[PDB]
């Protein structure tokens, strides 16, 4: 019931849904707790977003960031948005990448994904 | 009259100053038009920022992004925040990195810097 570009994503994978934004667990994390926040509206470029969507996206990204930093024992975080092709974008939907980071740190089952989600979902209760 | 962590930065280098945020030209760009937006308040971690500071930071980052994309003929953009040590942070102040990106793309004088600024300053007029 959520859409991330072309793909439609199952609620039981989405671990937060705000008034205009939503977060989901990655189905190919780079580092554990690699989650991604994106606006509900399917825009392709950061600039097509309204001012409020922007404020909601990054506020939610603040929270989501804190949470996955706690749960995956990362000491710090790394945020990154690939805005348009040539930036590195693949799926055409504004999305913030969130990576919990530890020291010297340099697909997946749709039942495992749903687990990591319900697990995270607990912190926003 | 602006401070970025330990360093104090000269107005004539800062190319936008909003109610709570400000942008400046980099004094060691990775790619031309590598600019950085940061909150006026000297916090060290994304989470210490108030909700409004967050909304203002990334709204301003939307604008600043568009502008440097136009002026440096980048086809797309890349945003990146290094939140805390282990993330990669060096100067301890929340700052968004903005990079205008073109295809196959893989210090500086305080008079040159001031030029690139006044130049950018023109788009926000």
């Amino acid at each position: 019931s959520f859409r991330f570009g072309q793909h439609l994503i199952k609620p039981s994978v989405v671990f937060l849904k705000t008034e205009l934004s939503f977060a989901l667990v990655n189905r190919k994390p780079v580092v554990p707790g690699h989650v991604l926040v994106c606006p509900l509206r399917p825009v392709e470029r950061f600039h097509d977003l309204r001012p409020d969507e922007v404020a909601d996206l990054f506020q939610t990204t603040q929270r989501v960031g804190t949470v996955v930093e706690k749960h995956f024992h990362g000491t710090s975080l790394t945020f990154s948005m690939q805005d348009g092709p040539e930036a590195g974008q693949t799926v055409k939907h504004v999305h913030v990448h969130v990576l919990p980071r530890k020291a010297g740190d340099f697909w997946r089952s749709e039942e495992e994904m749903a687990a990591e989600a319900a697990a995270l979902r607990v912190y926003f209760q």
